[PDB]
């Protein structure tokens, strides 16, 4: 299967209102973004889904990363299996800002998108991170420049971000 209903808002950022594991079980793309933490310990939000979707294998795999190479960076990401997923797996970490982390690290976090050509992501630093989610929009639209497909799982917010865009 390939993408199918989303909404373009500029010539390279599209939007769904989907749940992103879904998203990943219909298309198998070649890359599915993961909100990830430093220790890419899978606990809960986006990086708990994807991985209870991987029956723990992402977390096994995870944990390996993490003993060989140490924690990645806020701001930085790694490219580990997308398993039954997508492809690849670009496992990144947008600042939380509820724990004083710098909201200038989001751009960083988007930037490691521009080694693909395309993905399938979640907006980085929203739910638990604690940015507002139009702002992480709007640093996506600013700083992706390859083409990103965003799923949104909640309605009443994937309709503010479209009323924001349009
Ligand atoms: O897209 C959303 O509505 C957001 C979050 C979320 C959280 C958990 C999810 C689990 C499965 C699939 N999608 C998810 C999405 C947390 C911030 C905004």
């Amino acid at each position: 299967n390939s993408f199918s209903g989303y909404l373009k808002l500029t010539d390279n950022v599209y939007i769904k209102n989907a749940d992103i594991v879904e998203e990943a079980k219909k298309v198998k793309p070649t890359v599915v973004v993961n909100a990830a933490n430093v220790y890419l310990k899978h606990g809960g939000g986006v990086a708990g889904a994807l991985n209870k979707a991987t029956n723990n294998a992402m977390q096994v795999e995870s944990d390996d990363y993490i003993a060989t190479n140490g924690p990645l960076k806020v701001g930085g990401s790694c490219v580990l299996s997308g398993h039954n997923l997508a492809k690849h797996c670009l496992h990144v970490v947008g600042p939380n800002v509820n724990k004083g982390e710098d909201i200038q690290l989001l751009k960083s976090a988007y930037e490691n998108f521009n080694q693909h050509e395309v993905l399938l992501a979640p907006l980085l630093s929203a739910g638990i991170f604690g940015a507002d989610p139009i702002h992480s929009l709007r640093v996506c639209v600013d700083t992706v420049r390859t083409n990103v497909y965003l799923a949104v799982f909640d309605k009443n917010l994937y309709d503010k971000l479209v009323s924001s865009f349009l």
